[PDB]
């Protein structure tokens, strides 16, 4: 099969090396198109071997499954320019955070009345094989439609069919969460640091530490808190730093985060059409 | 490049005229006889200094606008109906009208301004007060009727003080709590650095300069390095050591997200002020 | 004249950078020791035609000025290693925070009775020759010594002679304060992309903001709270952004920040011998 | 002069300006006259001793007066309006203190009796009555302009005056009408800190006030922007930066904006529930 | 009668000032010292006609009342200047903070037997005639002396005996009060300009509040929590306002600031008492 990226942004980058690392899709049978080419993905993925055209309607025409990797503002002006090139064979799939099925469907229906749309919630470690990616299957997407884009989203990453109302929150959760991850490695790294260790070190070890203990949870059956309970001992370092964690409402501000991420993506939504 | 060598007009002679005028004799792209400046008020410290770099200075904006090729504008969005509509009727075709007011829209200019001629030439700018010693930040949209030449013409006089490009209109109230209004956190910033060294022990003069050249000299290197801000906060930060001790307490007040309010509220403000015009 | 750093680390690398880009020094003029010579800035010196050696005995052979840009707890064993290769014609320059001219010049009296000792506090802008420096001379610097360092370290920035006493309060200001900008710098351009910014316009924007405000600054003789006074105008964008940094105490951060480096810095010295 | 003044109302406004005028020597107190529904206030009886007549009519108030104070709460001025707008005569200047009552709304409810009421607006403050208060006017419609003059001369007297655009009073009204209080509070709080560390409260008092009184005057006798001055007195290491620094860690100047605001945005909410 | 300063800073001048502004001295009976008189006062004393000497030996010489305005680490080092050239004639004012009587007569005394010394705390709105001074005598300073202290400094403000263990206090009040107040008069017209008054009018608005409020005061026999209630108007702005005063303890920042200095002038002592 044939697979199409417009936008070529970094989860367009993303989402390529990781299905050619994955070895379920050949480099050459992917295209991508830029309005921007002076992008830095650009300029990595014609090295993969990934073909790149200015034109999004080459992209139309050399894909069978079409990844609208754009932003949310962006998806409706490029629904206008390809819809008169969608044919009955291709699978529209949209990564754009908040803009719905039945709005890509509408616009498409223009031209063509049953256009096969899945909406997708990814995110960035789909380069490394280890995204998470939850979506929703259109009015009019064949059962084996869902089947096959959960078999190529499965190769880079976790993958589960949802409802389409839960994938704002999603988007809050896993679609964010490797910010928030970021963002905790660099100050648990400047911690490190303040107490002695070099930098590098500090990131290393920082990050094997959130690797390996998220490997733990998923494969175990156990709570997070039993976990967390095994970990401490009495009187011991780990719970007086639990204990400074809790005391600023460590917990309440990942809720926030969630919830900010979830509530903005349905903003998005609420300025479309 | 561009030949200049033109007549450049400034309604208002405020801080912005004021600093504009500096920044662009000092950079020897415009004569200060070319430059006229009308300002409501002649008791403003600004008209001084204007007055002696040789700015001609008058109580008359049709007066300016006979005067210039370039002009300036500096007017809220409220009394922007005042201004366009006692100066409508003498924009001639040669004229390039530069709005620099935040939150007023080139849609709005240009509606006002079509009453009296068909095409105005509207150009949106957003830029700062280190224009006066030619290290501004400024951004511009170019309206409907603008030729691309102008848009080249304006990119050549506001870089001969600063940094400058042109950006999509719906980015400047953005760049306004951004570039804009930061020298005025930078200020800020100074004063407590300054304030911080005297609690240290430091005379008051030696701490102003320390901070300030602490200031300059990492936004130089910023500016020069392909580096994230973050490895260049790690590259200064040895383990144990006095920096890393001062960058935790900064995050136990929340300091990084201070400046991330600062921009939302500036920005949100500049589309208040937007709300109040028409 | 020949310049050695003990030390091939930042400041080494910045020093170096700077001094030959202002033409004061050639590159073959200066010799740097590492112990770690898998350092990334080690790397860098061998480009530039600095010589670089593993033994610090060859850097004291090869200078006549010679930096010691180690860390604090590093310079006693340097002392030790080194003391019986000083000669009349060297200048030892400190640039670790919190090591003591006294604590230096008693070290290296077991060996030679009248070492001509300086201490530097200088920070990493030296790199693009926007330095802040001061310095204090040691009790058998001759006065010559003290106009020489000023004239080099005036190559790469601002350059003053102060009492020791005030070197540790200048740590907290200039010495770390690059890092408070560059925080700074990074919470901005947040600011900006969350306003619809692209990243990099908006890095490129509040680095310049910085940088127009404090050469406004330092070219002016009007006191900040005036310049900031001349930005705002009434019920204007600038000082309701004025207003909420109030709101959260950001200028008691910056004192707090000051205040913290300084105090750790006696610390440094306080372990010390 | 021959100039005879009313006061509509005769609260702390009232008694603060006359004898803020008295002891300026501006205003005879027989020629000043003030009306109030209540004549058992504290500061009626002070009037009466001062010499200045008093009348529990506000036709009598107007009949007396060349220029008219309306000294009285913003919900009042438009019961008093339709009382006295027949007695209004060419002779009148009709000074309005009220916070966030507007000139428009005066003058709209005075031109239905006679066409062209001279109407100013003044926010003024307490200390008029020690002769050292902050005043700005802003002229009407019909206003002359010897009436502004005049204005701005009788006002002087008793401090600080300025003309300015009648859309900024509300803001004025935060800063120096409210701004009394915000020092009121400050000076308590630093005899407490006095008394805390061992001082008797009365001289604690006594130096608090004399160091806010002898900073001010010295900024308003100086070029110097307030940071200068707060620089020129902050020594290296010494006590007063210690100080400053637990202010700014407290957010004292956000506070100070605050206020400032808050009472500015309720003048406006006074005037969004007239009319 | 001769008056001195050793020392030429910010309070010297305020003194010497506010004293020739009220016509009690001539300024050519002034004389003042300093090493390094760089501050523009050397050019502000001259045309006032005050003498200028770089010796404090001559300013003795000179002087009857001598007023030491300098720092207080830098009292001791005076002292032993000064000490063999004070005579009986002499009156020793001491203008530093947390510099005790009796460390200052110690010193006196390893030279003549009974220094007549005055320790003094004044503030630097003496320049216009409205500062607030305490001062305390010492063991052999002579009745009359005290009395000569009060003539003098009640003519640049008020001015009051107290005794010496209540002067670190009134320093935390009365002298770093002015700092408060400049601090709160620039938050004050930041507060005007931002609900859109003119800088310059927001600043002349803000201090003409202040010193009225403030002589209000001093001129009422009542509390000034009466005066506070005098001005706030049922359900009016005012009250409105002061309720963000207390809601972010106002109160507290201000006693919290004369405790903070006051402890910290405990804290300069600098010779044995």
């Amino acid at each position: 099969m044939s697979v199409g990226f417009i936008g070529a942004g970094q989860l367009a980058f993303a989402l390529a090396k990781g299905f050619t690392a994955a070895g379920v899709l050949a480099a050459h049978k992917i295209m991508a198109s830029s309005p921007d080419m002076d992008l830095a993905t650009v300029s990595a993925l014609r090295k993969m071997g990934v073909k790149l055209t200015p034109h999004n309607k080459e992209t139309v025409q050399h894909s069978d499954v079409l990844f609208l990797a754009v932003k949310p503002h962006i998806i409706p002006f490029i629904l206008d320019e390809i819809g008169a090139d969608i044919e009955d064979r291709h699978i529209v799939v949209s990564c754009a955070a908040g803009v719905t099925i039945s709005s890509i469907e509408k616009k498409l229906s223009a031209f063509r009345p049953a256009p096969r749309v899945i909406r997708c919630m990814t995110n960035t470690p789909v380069v490394v094989r280890e995204g998470a990616t939850v979506y929703a299957t259109g009015t009019h997407a064949q059962v084996e439609d869902g089947r096959l884009m959960e078999q190529l989203l499965s190769s880079v990453g976790f993958c589960t069919e949802v409802e389409e109302d839960l994938i704002d929150a999603v988007t809050g959760l896993s679609g964010s969460g490797p910010a928030y991850a970021f963002t905790a490695l660099d100050a648990l790294a400047d911690g490190g640091v303040k107490m002695g260790l070099p930098r590098r070190l500090a990131v290393r070890l920082g990050a094997q530490a959130l690797l390996g203990a998220a490997k733990m949870l998923l494969h175990s059956e156990q709570h997070p808190g039993q976990l967390k309970d095994n970990v401490s001992s009495p009187g011991g370092a780990t719970i007086h730093a639990l204990h400074v964690l809790e005391s600023g409402g460590f917990r309440s501000l990942l809720i926030n985060a969630v919830e900010a991420s979830c509530i903005r993506t349905r903003e998005l939504q609420s300025m479309a059409d």
